[PDB]
């Protein structure tokens, strides 16, 4: 039951301000909102993604109404159901323990992970995942880059 902040998310503000943060671990060169990315929700249950680019939805087949208020791990199955700790039958179990370690952390994070699109279509994902502060200052939530 993920709650969504009415008026929408500041995806520019966080977008700058990854672009702008002092000590980058992870490289990602300039980006924008023409690309696949997700905003969870650090925050709430299993942290839930809050907001998906058009890019993404595209990339992965699903809808807004089928990613939204999800924990993004779905993409590990082609038939899109994956229950937390679970073991994935077709994603390297160090992978998926790498994302969770480094997002629990509010570390930096960049991988390749095999997902499924809706279809069932087999890729390799390079994904990157920044915590992103909000207005307070601390770490609220994270920014996730798809690459196929
Ligand atoms: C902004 C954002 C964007 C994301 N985008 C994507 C995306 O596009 N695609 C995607 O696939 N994921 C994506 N994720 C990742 C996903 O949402 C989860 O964060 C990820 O699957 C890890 O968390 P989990 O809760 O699924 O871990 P768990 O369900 O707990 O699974 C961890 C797995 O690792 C193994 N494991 C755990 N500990 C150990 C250990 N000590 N030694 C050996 N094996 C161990 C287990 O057997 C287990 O199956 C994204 C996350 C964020 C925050």
């Amino acid at each position: 039951h993920t709650l969504y902040a009415p008026g929408g998310y500041d995806i520019m503000g966080y977008l700058i301000q990854i672009m702008n943060r002092p000590n980058p671990q992870v490289e990602l060169g300039p980006v924008d909102t023409s690309s696949a990315l997700i905003l969870c929700d650090l925050k709430q249950k299993d942290t839930p993604i809050v907001y998906a680019s058009e890019a993404f939805l595209y990339m992965t087949g699903y809808s807004n109404a089928e990613v939204l208020g999800r924990n993004c791990r779905f993409l590990q199955s082609p038939d899109g159901m994956v229950k937390p700790k679970s073991t994935r039958k077709y994603v390297d179990s160090n992978t998926i323990n790498t994302m969770r370690k480094a997002i629990d952390r509010n570390a930096e994070v960049q991988v390749e992970v095999v997902n499924f699109k809706k279809n069932g279509q087999r890729f390799v994902n390079f994904l990157t995942m920044i915590p992103v502060r909000d207005e307070t200052g601390e770490y609220r939530y994270s920014m996730g880059f798809q690459c196929e």
